[PDB]
């Protein structure tokens, strides 16, 4: 109930919102059904429109006008935005020359740089290019100020988990806003975009900017219009709102807008009629910069202008049917689009068996244009799955296409042609970026980053502490002229045992065999220093790992590589190892193929053994350093050690066998010379975080192996690949991956093709951040390089996406 019987006279636009059952004359008092009786008279004024003319000119004041061009209207903070244009002589903004802001130019009493955040909704990343001749205030906005030539979201690329993102730092998983419909088990509630329920706080967590400012002292606009106030009446708001007194005026604020997205959907991304609302937001920004600049503030505040997602060529026609797979169709709850996320129907149902799901929907026919998945097995680099609202069965669908239960959902519920929400590596989801101010450099690129760096910066821009986050803070410095942020590395918490010769061959009883026994001071002498450590510069290039928990494990030396062995894990946490552009592939001799050599610096007791293998009848096991690429056939030796062994599936030894046979010496010969870390991850809660020891599900039958659920690689080279790998002056270059250790390769439906036809595609979907590895191991990379701190933040958040260009 609301007593719509109060009034909004000197209360529009109010930034504390009153309680019910009182009315409000917030800019979200629409969306509540809960303005006072007078709020559209008062606070939504239209007469005579939004633009000064010359008769209008030093008129008197009719304060029933929507805005003003009377004398008084500059001190009172309500001139129409082109104004001083119409009436005193003065420039557009976009017809001013840029100059470079050095410093704020800010009106006394202001106490630091206001930010504004402008936001579009489906801005594609292409549209700055292929829309510039119609956008010529974006289009100075972003030639003068500091641009991305694309930024990424998160998926899904739908609205709110973007926002959302944008003001927390968060991926949805633990911001909690999963979807544009969701249903949470726990509250048993639904969220859907139309209606009530998606205004409860049960839905929002983490800390968004605007309450970050509040409890630090700065105040904030609010982020949220209702969907009537025409953008003209949000921009004269905003510009308002600037000319309030200094102990009442915000320091932030946000502008949305619906478009281009709303036609985007009706027409695609670049249907003939999607000029017109590029025109028309251009020309909203044109009125926010005409306004600061009346305002004085044009060379004060920061500007962001960001988008949360693309959009896509999306019809009726393409889509896939579950009708079309499933015999229980009316036993499960899709919510369906451009993600498919599968439940069962009724709780009740003991027939419901996902597994049976699954297998009905993969690889079926023969262009399938969607993937199904326990969300455990989705790409890690999504960050999809550690939240109860999602469910456990994924739909990942093709760019281009829907999925939908059955036909007459989609016949019954064509109009659309454009649409978004697809992985978030996809090139039409791009979205942009660019920030223009006192505090953002002047005429810079920057390279394409993701959405959930830039709470931190916006923190940073406002003098603000973040909230614990997603973001990587410093990665973003190069964006900044001041106000950079300065961390320092993470403090090491183990350190690591050098172990030298301590045990005798026969202590070990590991059921191990090798043709090894075939046996000098010159050459003797050799190996005894590659097992100190004197090959160790060569491929160890950017200093050791730090390993940042509590564990026993030692460093191994070898003449081909280096590892960090665990002794809780009984393997290498890390492997490393560099590969010039001239290395030799070998194979593995006839007389080693399955020899295992027990390691005499490590313990029996802290070893693997060979007997649990033979007797795990679905388990083999591979090597992290690959014995193809020994330097020589006496090195090889050591690449057999039971200390550089790991269980591997068959199936997944087909996909690792391909990568180190072939992949890495053609990564080293494109590259000039590669270095490798390679090694296992255990993330059997899917939280993206690094198990303890108790959290393991699995082991090699009968012993205390634990399974790794994943095998990563970060594979490190000059940025110029004139320089080899290991004699690199500068900047570096880096791809990774996650690959999933699964017992089939159903994920790839060529898999019965030889693997030149698959394995680098699986890869390439696994593709990772270095920053991802480090959550889920616990490591921090790239010690010790000649670079800067926050070149090497930037490096580690990194993805390579394989995406033609943009
Ligand atoms: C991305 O950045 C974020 C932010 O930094 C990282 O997320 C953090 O990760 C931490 C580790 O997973 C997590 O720490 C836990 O906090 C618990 C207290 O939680 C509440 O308070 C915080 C602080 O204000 C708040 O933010 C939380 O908000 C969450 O929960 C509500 C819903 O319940 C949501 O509205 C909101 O969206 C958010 O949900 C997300 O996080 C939770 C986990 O907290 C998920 O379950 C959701 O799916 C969603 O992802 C909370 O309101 C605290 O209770 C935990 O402590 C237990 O475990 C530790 C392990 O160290 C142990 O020491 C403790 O003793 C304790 O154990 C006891 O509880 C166990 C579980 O019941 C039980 O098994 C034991 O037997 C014990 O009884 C834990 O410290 C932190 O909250 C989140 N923060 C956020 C905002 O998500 C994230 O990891 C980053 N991602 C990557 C990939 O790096
Ligand atoms: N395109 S879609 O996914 O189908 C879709 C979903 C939801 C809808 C839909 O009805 N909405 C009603 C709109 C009103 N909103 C609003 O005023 O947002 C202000 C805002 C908030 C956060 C921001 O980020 C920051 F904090 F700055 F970092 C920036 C701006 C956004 C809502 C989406 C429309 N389309
Ligand atoms: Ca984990
Ligand atoms: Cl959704
Ligand atoms: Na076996
Ligand atoms: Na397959
Ligand atoms: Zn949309």
């Amino acid at each position: 109930w609301t007593a719509t019987s109060g009034s909004c006279k000197g209360r529009c636009f109010e930034l504390q919102e009153v309680g019910p059952p009182d009315c409000r004359c917030d800019n979200l008092c629409k969306s509540y059904s809960s303005c006072c009786h007078d709020f559209d008279e008062l606070c939504l004024k239209t007469a005579r429109g939004w633009e000064c003319t010359k008769d209008r000119c030093g008129e008197v004041r009719n304060e029933e006008n929507a805005c003003h061009c009377s004398e008084d209207c500059l001190s009172r903070g309500d001139c129409c935005t082109n104004y001083q244009v119409v009436c005193k002589g003065e420039s557009h903004w976009v017809d001013d020359d840029c100059e470079e802001i050095k410093v704020p130019e800010c009106p006394a009493g202001f106490v630091r740089p206001p930010l504004i955040i402008f936001s579009v909704d489906g801005f594609r990343a292409s549209y700055m290019k292929k829309g510039s001749k119609v956008m010529p205030n974006i289009e100075k906005l972003r030639s003068c100020g500091t641009h991305a030539p694309y930024m990424r979201p998160v998926y899904p690329t739908k609205t709110f988990p973007n926002l959302y993102t944008l003001a927390t730092g968060l991926y949805p998983e633990s911001h909690g806003i999963v979807g544009n419909s969701m249903y949470d088990p726990v509250f048993d509630a639904s969220f859907h975009l139309r209606g009530r329920e998606k205004f409860n706080h049960r839905w929002w967590g983490g800390q968004p900017l605007w309450i970050t400012a509040t409890k630090q002292g700065v105040r904030a606009g609010t982020f949220f219009w209702s969907v009537s106030i025409p953008h003209e009446r949000r921009i004269l708001t905003i510009l308002q709102w600037l000319s309030l007194p200094d102990n009442e005026r915000p320091s932030v604020y946000a502008f949305y807008s619906e478009q281009p997205d709303f036609s985007g959907h009706k027409y695609g991304p670049f249907g003939p009629e999607m000029t017109n609302p590029l025109r028309e937001i251009d020309k909203t920004v044109g009125q926010l910069m005409d306004g600061l600049k009346q305002l004085r503030l044009h060379r004060c505040v920061n500007v962001i202008f960001v988008g949360d997602h693309g959009m896509e060529d999306v019809t009726c026609d393409r889509t896939e049917f579950l009708s079309n797979y499933l015999t229980n169709v009316d036993d499960i709850t899709l919510v369906p689009g451009t993600l498919g996320r599968i439940r069962a129907k009724s709780i009740n149902n003991s027939k419901y068996d996902p597994k049976t799901i699954i297998a009905a929907l993969t690889c079926k026919k023969p262009d399938q244009h969607f993937k199904p998945y326990m969300k455990q097995h989705l790409p890690k680099r999504l960050h999809y799955a550690n939240n109860r609202r999602i469910e456990d069965i994924h739909l990942l669908v093709d760019r281009r296409w829907h999925v939908a239960r059955k036909p007459l959902d989609v016949y019954k519920k064509c109009f659309f042609q454009g649409d978004h929400g697809f992985d978030n590596k996809v090139n039409s989801m791009q979205t942009v970026f660019v920030g223009y101010g006192p505090t953002f450099k002047y005429r810079t690129k920057v390279p394409p980053f993701e959405n959930i760096e830039l709470y931190n910066v916006m923190c940073d821009l406002l003098g603000l502490k973040p909230a614990p986050n997603n973001g990587t803070h410093g990665s973003l410095n190069h964006l900044l002229r001041t106000n950079t942020f300065r961390p320092t590395m993470p403090d090491e918490v183990s350190r690591p045992n050098y172990p030298g010769i301590m045990y005798l061959q026969s202590e070990f009883d590991l059921g191990c065999t090798c043709d090894d026994k075939v046996e000098n001071k010159l050459e003797e002498l050799n190996k005894r220093l590659h097992t100190k450590g004197s090959t160790k510069e060569r491929h160890l290039l950017y200093g050791r790992p730090a390993v940042l928990y509590r564990t026993s494990y030692d460093i191994l030396y070898h003449t081909d590589f280096e590892s960090g062995y665990s002794e809780i894990f009984l393997m290498p946490l890390w492997t490393s190892y560099t590969i010039s552009k001239q290395a030799e592939v070998s194979s593995i001799p006839e007389h080693l193929t399955n020899c295992v050599r027990p390691d005499v610096r490590v313990s029996p007791g802290f070893s693997q053994n060979c007997l649990a293998y033979k007797n795990d009848k679905q388990m083999s096991y591979g090597f992290l350093f690959p014995p193809y690429l020994s330097s020589s056939p006496e090195a090889k030796y050591d690449a057999f050690l039971v200390t550089n062994m790991v269980p591997m599936y068959p199936a997944f030894k087909r996909v690792w066998a391909y990568f180190q046979r072939v992949l890495v010496k053609k990564y080293a010969s494109e590259r000039n010379g590669v270095n490798v870390i390679s090694g296992p991850i255990f993330d059997y809660n899917y939280d993206g975080l690094r198990d303890t020891e108790d959290e393991i599900k699995q082991y090699v039958e009968g012993s205390s192996i634990p399974v790794p659920t994943h095998y990563y690689s970060i594979i490190t080279s000059c940025l110029d690949f004139t320089q080899p790998a290991d004699k690199c002056d500068g900047p570096l270059s880096v791809s990774s991956f996650i690959l999933p250790h699964r017992p089939d390769n159903d994920e790839s439906c060529n898999s019965s093709e030889d693997e030149s036809k698959w394995v680098e595609e699986l890869m390439k979907m696994h593709t990772a951040r270095v920053r991802d590895i480090e959550h889920l191991t616990g490591l921090d990379f790239y010690r010790k390089t000649s670079r800067s701190y926050s070149e090497i933040l930037t490096l580690k958040t990194y993805l390579h996406t394989y995406e033609s260009e943009i």
